[PDB]
Parts: C-alpha cells; sequence; structure tokens
C-alpha cells in the first residue's frame, strides 16, 4: 500500500507559479509540476475552506455530508464535520495506514483525532468542540479605522497585507514543516504504510509574511490584470454586499491592492521554501522515490478582481480554479487541460490506497487521466460543477457549470444569474445573459446544469427547473 | 350558529402608536374595538418579519413544524411559497363550510388563500406565477447610494423612509382593500352560510407613504424621539451592525429625516383607522357587526430609530417583537388582559371559535379563557413569551428570545454575545447586561425557562442550546 503525503495550502490560486508562467519563482513547486501530474484546468467544489475540504476529505457534496458552509464562524450554523463522516482519515486508519495530520483543518475541534489520525500540531488539535461562533468585532473596529483613513505600522493595512516580525523560522509556516519534517522521520522508522497530511494557512489573506519576504516583491511592479479597478456591472446583489467586515475595500488605494499582491507573492515564495525543504527532508529519509504526492490549494483568493478582496460567494475564475499536482512516482509526466474537480481527490486517494467505500463517490478517480492524458476522457463534455451554497450564515444556493468557453452561474437568491463568455471575456467583466445571441449557449449550458444536479441528487434540481422552465 | 369571522390584519403595525394606548395617533374607530373587545395589551409576535409571523398566525405552528422560517421572494431567502401541504386555518374553515374571503397582503406564495379554498378577491399575490425568482433590491440599493451622497428625493423627501403619494386617499391600494372588504360584507350578508374574512393592509409598513392630507397630518416638528433614539449600540450583537437589506443604511439619516419617517408613519395609522372605520361601519349596516367575532393585529412591530434601526432585521427589540391585539367576542364583556400572549395563539382562538378540526399540533393556546376570566385565568403560571428570528431573508441567524415582564434573554447563536435586558430598570433595552454578574440569578432563571420552551415545542436547535448553555443545564 503506498505512502501518501498531501500538502494543503489555504486560498493559493492557480496562476502564481513559474511553472504557469506567473510572477513568482517556485523552483521547488515547479520541480515536482514536472516530476508529476499538472491538472492546469482543476476547480474547487466551493470558494470556501470548511466546504471545499469536507469534499477533498469526504469525496461528496455538502447536500450529502451536511458540511456545506464554514464552521465556527459568524453567522454560520455549522460547528463540525460530523464524525459520522469518517473521511478517507478514518477509511486509511481501518486498513493499517498510519494517517498524521498537521496544520489548519477548519471541519471542526479535534477531528482528525477523533478519526483515527495523529494530529500532531495545529490550531484544532486542543480546542473544545462545539465553541461559539467567532464574531470579528475588531476586524469590523479596524476595518471603521481604515475608512476613516487611519493606517496602520509603515502605512500597511494589517486586515489585508502586514510585515510579521522576526524570521522564517519563527513562523507557522516553518513550525508545520518542522512538524512534517518529523512525520516523515517517524515515517521512516515503521514498517506501517503512512498517510501524511500537512495543511498551510500561507498563502490566505490577510497576507503577513516576514521580511526578506514581505518586502521581496516592488508593489510598484506588480502587473494588475484586466479586470483590476472595474466596477462590477450587472453582477449579483451578493458580489456588493459586505459579508465578511474587510469585504469594503471602498478605502483601498491602488497601493494597498499592489502590496496585497505583492505580500501574497512573498508568502508564495515562502511556501516554495516550504516544499522544499518537506521534499528534502523525503529524500533525505528515503521515501521520496516512492512517494505518492498530493499538492492542492483548497481555493483561489481575490486580489482586487472585479472589485473584490478575499473570498465570497460568487463563482470567478481567481477562486473557483485551484492549483493542482498529483505524482504518482510510477507514472511518466502528464499536463493534463481537461477541468478537474476538488470531488476527484478522494477516489484518486481510494484507487492509490486500495481504501474502502463509505458511500457515494460524487468525483472520478483521476489516474486514468495521469496514465493516459486528456485522451481518457475524449469524446466526453468537458465541464466542471461549482457550488457556492452558503457564505458564513448567508444562504446563497449558487451553482456554476464551467466548459472551457463558456460558464453559467445560477443564483437561485437573486433574480440574476451570468452568463460569461471566457474565450471572449475570460477576465469575466461582461454578464452575458440577457444578451439574445447567446440563447444558444445558454440553453446548451442549462441542459448541462440540469443533468449535473440529477447526478448529484442535488434536491435543488426542483427550484432549478422552475427558475429555468424556459428551457 | 358557527360564528361569522373577520381579521384586519395590519402590517409592521407597532403596539404603541394608537390612542386607546395613549400613544401619539386619534384612533377613533380603532380605539372603540378595542373598548368593545379583549385588549391584549401584551401581545407579542412570533418573529419580527412578514411571513414567518404569517405562517405562524394562520398555521399556529412554529416555522420548524411548517418549514415555512424566512420571508418568501426576496434577495436571498430560500423560499418561494408556504407548503400547499398546511391548508391553515383558511383550508380548514372552508372544510367546515365557512366561505372563506381573502383580501390584500398574503406574502405566503403566489395564490396561495386561493389554492386553499379562499376566495381571493384582490390582491398582490391573487394572479401571480408560483415559483418566481426573488425580489432583488436593486433600485433601493441606487436609491440608498444616492442618499450616501447627501441626495434627496423631490421635496427635500427619503423616499425609500417616508414619501407623500399623488392623489387622494380614494386612489390608494388602501381604499381599493376596504372596498373589496365592503363587497365581501355585502355578499356574506346575502349568503346562509358562515364566514371567515381577512382583509389583510399593507399599510401602514415602511417606507411610509400616504397622500395628502395624511402625509401631513401629523407635524414632523411635533415629533417625540423615545430614550434609546439614535443611540450607538454599545455591546449588542454583530448582526444588529450589518446592512442586510439596503434601507437598513441610516448613516444619512438626519433627525428631521427621522422626525418624518415617524409623522408619515403616524399618518398611515391616521388612515388605517379611517379604513377601519369604513369596514365596521358596513358590517353594522349590513347587520352582521352585533354577532361578528374580529381579531386586529400587526404581524409586528416596527423601528423608527430606536437603537438607531430601522424597518426590521434580527433582533428582538420590543418595538418589532410587540404587536397590537384585540379580539372581540360580543358574548363577552370587555377586559384588559396584561399577561403576554403570542402569535401562536391566534390560530387556537380560531379553532375554538369555529370548531376547527385538528391539523396537527398547538403550538400555542387559546386565548378564550383570559377573553373571559381576565388576566386571572393564568394565576401561577410563569408569564413568558417566546420569540424566533430563525431567518432574515437568506441570513441564517437561529435566534430566540424568552421575556418576561420584567427581563428579555435572547440567545445569538450565529455569534458569541447573547443579551439580556432589565425590562423593569431598562425598557428601552440600552444596556447589555449578559456579561454582568449581577445578573446571574436573572440569566439561569431565563436559561431554564428557554430550555423548557425550546422542549416544549420540539425545536431541533436544543442540540445547539445545550452546548451553548452547558453551564446552566
Ligand atoms: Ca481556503
Ligand atoms: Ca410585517
Ligand atoms: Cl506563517
Ligand atoms: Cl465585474
Ligand atoms: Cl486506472
Ligand atoms: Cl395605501
Ligand atoms: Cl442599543
Ligand atoms: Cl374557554
Amino acid at each position: 500500500k503506498p505512502n501518501v503525503l498531501i500538502l494543503l495550502f489555504d486560498d493559493m490560486r492557480f496562476d502564481t507559479f513559474s511553472y504557469r508562467n506567473g510572477p513568482v519563482s517556485t523552483p521547488n513547486i515547479d520541480a515536482l509540476a514536472n516530476e508529476g501530474t499538472r491538472f492546469d484546468q482543476a476547480m474547487t467544489s466551493t470558494g470556501l475552506c470548511s466546504p471545499s475540504r469536507a469534499a477533498m476529505f469526504t469525496g461528496r457534496w455538502g447536500h450529502k455530508t451536511g458540511l456545506d458552509d464554514n464552521v465556527g464562524l459568524y453567522h454560520s450554523r455549522l460547528s463540525e464535520l460530523s464524525l459520522s463522516e469518517g473521511s478517507v482519515i478514518k477509511r486509511a486508519t481501518s486498513i493499517g495506514y498510519d494517517v498524521s495530520y498537521v496544520g489548519k483543518w477548519h471541519l471542526g475541534a479535534q477531528g482528525p483525532a477523533l478519526r483515527g489520525a495523529n494530529f500532531m500540531w495545529g490550531h484544532d488539535k486542543d480546542e473544545e468542540r462545539n465553541g461559539r461562533p467567532f464574531t470579528p468585532y475588531q476586524t469590523q473596529k479596524n476595518v471603521a479605522r481604515m475608512n476613516a483613513g487611519e493606517r496602520d505600522k509603515n502605512g500597511e493595512k494589517h486586515d489585508y497585507y502586514k510585515t510579521l516580525p522576526g524570521t522564517y523560522a519563527d513562523t507557522v509556516t516553518a513550525k508545520e514543516v518542522n512538524e512534517g519534517k518529523l512525520m516523515l522521520q517517524n515515517a521512516a522508522k515503521s514498517d506501517k504504510p503512512f498517510f501524511g497530511i500537512v495543511s498551510f494557512e500561507q498563502p490566505h489573506p490577510p497576507y503577513r509574511v516576514p521580511e526578506p519576504y514581505a518586502s521581496m516583491y516592488d508593489y510598484k511592479d506588480i502587473k494588475l490584470p484586466k479586470n483590476f479597478g472595474i466596477k462590477r456591472k450587472h453582477k449579483p446583489m451578493a458580489q456588493d454586499d459586505i459579508w465578511w467586515p474587510w469585504h469594503d475595500v471602498s478605502h483601498m488605494s491602488e497601493t494597498d491592492w499592489r502590496k496585497a499582491h505583492s505580500f501574497y507573492y512573498g508568502a508564495i515564495a515562502m511556501i516554495d521554501h516550504a516544499v522544499g525543504e518537506l521534499i528534502n527532508t523525503a529524500k533525505e529519509e528515503g521515501l521520496y522515490d516512492d512517494l505518492h504526492i498530493i499538492l492542492v490549494g483548497d481555493q483561489g483568493s481575490m486580489l482586487g478582481e472585479h472589485n473584490l478582496y478575499d473570498k465570497g460567494p460568487y463563482a470567478y475564475d481567481e477562486l473557483m480554479r485551484m492549483p493542482l499536482i498529483i505524482r504518482d512516482p510510477s507514472l511518466e509526466p502528464k499536463i493534463i487541460n481537461r477541468q478537474v474537480s476538488m470531488l476527484d481527490i478522494a477516489p484518486t486517494l481510494r484507487q492509490w490506497m486500495t481504501l474502502p467505500l463509505d458511500g457515494d463517490e460524487d468525483g472520478r478517480s483521476l489516474l486514468p487521466l495521469m496514465k493516459q492524458g486528456d485522451s481518457a476522457d475524449a469524446g466526453k463534455d468537458d465541464i466542471s460543477l461549482y457550488a457556492y451554497e452558503w457564505y458564513n450564515g448567508g444562504w446563497f444556493g449558487i451553482r456554476a457549470i464551467r466548459t472551457p468557453e463558456m460558464k453559467f452561474v445560477w443564483n437561485p437568491g437573486d433574480s440574476r444569474d451570468e452568463l460569461y463568455d471566457l474565450k471572449n471575456d475570460p477576465y469575466e467583466i461582461t454578464n452575458q445573459i440577457d444578451n439574445p445571441k447567446y440563447k444558444k449557449q445558454l440553453t446548451d449550458l442549462v441542459h448541462k446544469m440540469a443533468g449535473e444536479l440529477n447526478r448529484i441528487d442535488d434536491p435543488s434540481l426542483t427550484k432549478f427547473n422552475h427558475h429555468m422552465k424556459a428551457f
């Protein structure tokens, strides 16, 4: 049974890395990408922390697991993923894997340990369950100070970007690396197969890095994209509301937005260092050659595209797209340009590890694509499905279907749907939902979405068929 | 022999405005009904939101049982209609031979009264298709952006808050609803079947829109603002700060704007007092009044700047939670009831009057014993009311409140901050005492009372409550 290592990162965009022709030199990630299978059109399930992680680790959509919002935050109803959901963690433990977990969990206090893992170190490790939702009174005060024209140390805005004191060695990231090194050292001492997860809070906003990462990218040299610095025209109302207090970006200057990029880029450089330290330890311990590796970001993050920061209830590519590398040491490297989903991770682990089934797989194993390339799916529709059921206690019910040339977003809590022509408008600036020139494409996408909601037994199909009755 | 029933239902009508409650508006027709009937002077709504309160009124069950726990048809609620599995008192009355008629605001799903057997004579929902998209307030958003830039609408008004309508009373939706109600009463007098009429007015809801003379009847310059007007909210839950509906941004409101919101609302109350008189005079002219069993109720109150809030939202303040309620049984002597009653008590009261068949649980109680005996019917019983605020237009909050005459405890499970108000010493609910160790005995009492109530109604939030309140259980 093969050794598996997952390197999971929070709110890491698909596009930043040098292997994607992005602005940050990421030699260690690029080397893993070129040794493994690049999923260059990977899509998350939801641009939100807990839902994306539950889908990743269970292999089922939120309507089946119940984990359809963030946990532990104003004003979500949810505290934890049900312990009835053992996830790949309990399934691997059941067949004799030593499972270990380091870092960000965000699926309920103690959750990895309750499912049989060694939860070595992380925020959720010694927390009591059923805590009250964290309510951002301080961030509300801070953003009011920003709107009043105040700034933090050195003119920074610490709800967006911050220079941390000290060095890399003092960071949470370095501690997560060091716990991952200990995990690898301990695994090399056992004959038992191991399944390790190292889950980093970096590079999530607010973008907080020590020197030299804080200053390595000059804000003045940042290239800003075509959808930066735009007013949202004819977009759904949920994109305008201040769900979390830092979504008020009315105080942000162009310099503030540029520093949000430059500090994020420093965080990506720091993550590449962290990946190299773990890969070099895996090599030194003699585990690397047979190590089956997943590197993934749970979703992306908005850096001022459509005038949005962080995440919220919407489907733009900067949030919906995720970086994904799956390295199987038995296979030659390939680049997969067909779309894949976060729902495909658990079936891939299940095939690698011969995990027992614990119910439905709403995705598919990526091994055929890893072995054969895009030709594995020749003749099949190239779609992805995205949901945004909730944002921190706000219900939206959002569903998107994305093809290589178009995206349709159903907003059942609104009157306004979205239709983007990704071939002619890849920056998703122009909502074409009301344009009669796109009636054929809209009709196709509505039918594709109905098929997908039926496939996954989404109970919102009934409302979909009412809203879409003109098709 | 089955009694004729008339319900006069008003949207967002506060408990306190009427002259019979020593309020600032002369309301002689409502006062006369209060003086002839049973005054429920401490009536409480179930939820300060339109569709949940109306579903609880017409079904007699809480929203976790009926499913109707949010507004329907509004950004960004998941709901479109009260399930047709819920016949309500409308289908139950039709099934025993009442001719049921409905006029005006429904807000429980397109065609709903008609689908349940009523003559839906006239109203917004009568000819609407079902399963419509949620109304999303793009224009209100644009309007409030202009207000925040310092703009005003015509004649200095702010039409998301108050507006002088063109024309006369006779041109209004209210007058049309009265004319349909008069036709309903005229037709009822020609039938040998008992009748059940509901006339449900959008007035006096905000934005406060009235024609002359009601628009200028009450001088804004004379308005008395209360002690909790315009204050900075100290140590209150975060949901009271967020701009759920676009007009909740009141940062642009001057004191004069708030006084005009009051004076226009007072005009709307005067206008509905006229409407009530017109319908009561028609019932008298048609020979129906002497035996007519009448309920006058507001679905909830409305905020006029108390705690710096406008309209409604996810919170439990008395100006929203309290509702006006008069129940006139012509066989009984008039009394004033000072013990708390609930919107959940309306359906059981109708059930006793009308001998309605059981269609499931009654989460409230019939008010006939109080109507007959006065407050002493319940001597020895805890005087409590239970309030819920599960959702506000697609925002989940799970709020529960328990109110006694002297205290209120509010559980906000989507927050870390609960509320505790000493209504005896702080009736304006300015000071949140949740963290004050001097109120530990009262907090413990109210947490126990809430635990009893959630258990009684089989609320599935008891699992979470038991965790949040574990220090008290
Ligand atoms: Ca995330
Ligand atoms: Ca109402
Ligand atoms: Cl860090
Ligand atoms: Cl845009
Ligand atoms: Cl295969
Ligand atoms: Cl009117
Ligand atoms: Cl206050
Ligand atoms: Cl009785």
